[PDB]
């Protein structure tokens, strides 16, 4: 209902969306395969400056992000965090470092970035390379839950707030089909999403890579259009 | 550009867009997955008439379709013809009819429209059940190029304005993976698009299901990422 979706969002322009106190979402619209849909990442204020979480996808989105925190929030963002290596994470990592950010990934991320072609984080977030492992991230905590849409995907829990953002290793509940399932591990997707609901099962917000945040159900959602893609179809 | 963009078209409303004279494309934007994409169906002037290609999928959508062209143009649709059985192409039937539209299609088309629960056009075009098949409808010219994304999928050609619609048979420069294939002919698709090729070979004008148009171009795209498909890309 107050959400934004497409519709309030033009290709190219970032809206910014108070989950709790502290904690936003950052929407912006982006055109693939002809269709427009709403990228979600998260921000996190940290004392008197800003945890980001994942880019706008590009260099222009990029900069329409950090122009709508300071209008609405009017903090600097200090850190960056890239969930996965694909361009959307992290295309815009070099503006974000030109205005000063440090910019953050798993030593996982910025291999298959590099790989890839893609921008490059330019710090490395240690103790996430195994299924299970957790770090403290300054007013987050980063998860690594297993291989599912990508094999280095990172899921944030903000305890103070609740909110876990999953990227798009979850999906909204309007996906009823995979996505981009190219670089996917469709074998364990399910059992990583266990370790994420065994993980922070005290979750009261949940959000997607795209779309409309929703409850601990999104998981248990994920992993049925997940299976059922498995059985194809 | 200037051919409307889903931007420009908020979800439940339609655009009409002039080709040439007599012949126009509406364009009605739809939320499917998470991520709304733009649809085409196309509008042909006959005499002090019109006769119109596909709905805009569902009743309102549909509804509001005939309120655009009333608008817009404040010419009678007296026929509606449905490219194949997909919901999205003949839900919205029912509206049609109860304006008091004649609705046709195939009868391959009405009878998989039929097994699915859609909404099944009255009329049924003879004629074309063999691949490589054509019939005069009016201000138009039906094909029936063998199957592709569907078995029962028809082109229209505009003899009058070299404009080819293709339905979802053909896809935008933009979409570069296979959209919904679940009822398609793969192995067949190629095939059939180039029986599109050396039939309207004159086409100056090519309307895809999905987004913008463009020339004969984009048939062998289709083809390319058909191919890739059926490679598994
Ligand atoms: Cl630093
Ligand atoms: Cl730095
Ligand atoms: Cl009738
Ligand atoms: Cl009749
Ligand atoms: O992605
Ligand atoms: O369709
Ligand atoms: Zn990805
Ligand atoms: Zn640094
Ligand atoms: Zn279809
Ligand atoms: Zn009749």
């Amino acid at each position: 209902g107050e959400y934004p979706t497409v519709s309030e969002i033009p290709v190219g322009e970032v809206r910014l969306y108070q989950i709790a106190d502290g904690v936003w979402s950052h929407i912006a619209t982006q055109s693939f395969d002809g269709a427009v849909y709403p990228s979600n990442g998260l921000i996190v204020r940290d004392g008197d400056e800003l945890l980001l979480i994942d880019t706008a996808w590009g260099a222009k989105n990029t900069a329409a992000l950090l122009a709508e925190i300071e209008k609405q929030i009017g903090l600097p963002v200090t850190r960056a965090v890239s969930t996965h290596f694909h361009d959307d994470r992290v295309g815009g990592v070099d503006v974000l470092r030109a205005a000063g950010v440090a910019t953050y990934a798993s030593p996982s991320t910025r291999r298959l970035a590099e790989v890839e072609g893609n921008e490059i984080p330019t710090h490395s977030l240690e103790g996430l390379s195994s299924s299970g492992d957790a770090v403290r991230f300054g007013p987050v905590e980063l998860f690594y839950p297993g291989a599912a849409h990508s094999t280095d995907n990172l899921v944030v829990y903000v305890p103070s707030a609740s909110v876990l953002y999953g990227g798009c290793a979850i999906y909204e509940l309007s996906r009823t089909s995979a996505g981009n399932v190219a670089d996917a591990d469709l074998a364990e997707w399910p059992t990583s999403i266990e370790r994420i609901q065994q993980h922070y099962p005290e979750a009261q917000f949940v959000i997607p890579g795209h779309g409309l945040p929703g409850g601990l159900d999104l998981l248990k959602h994920t992993t049925n259009v997940v299976k059922a893609h498995t059985n194809r179809s």
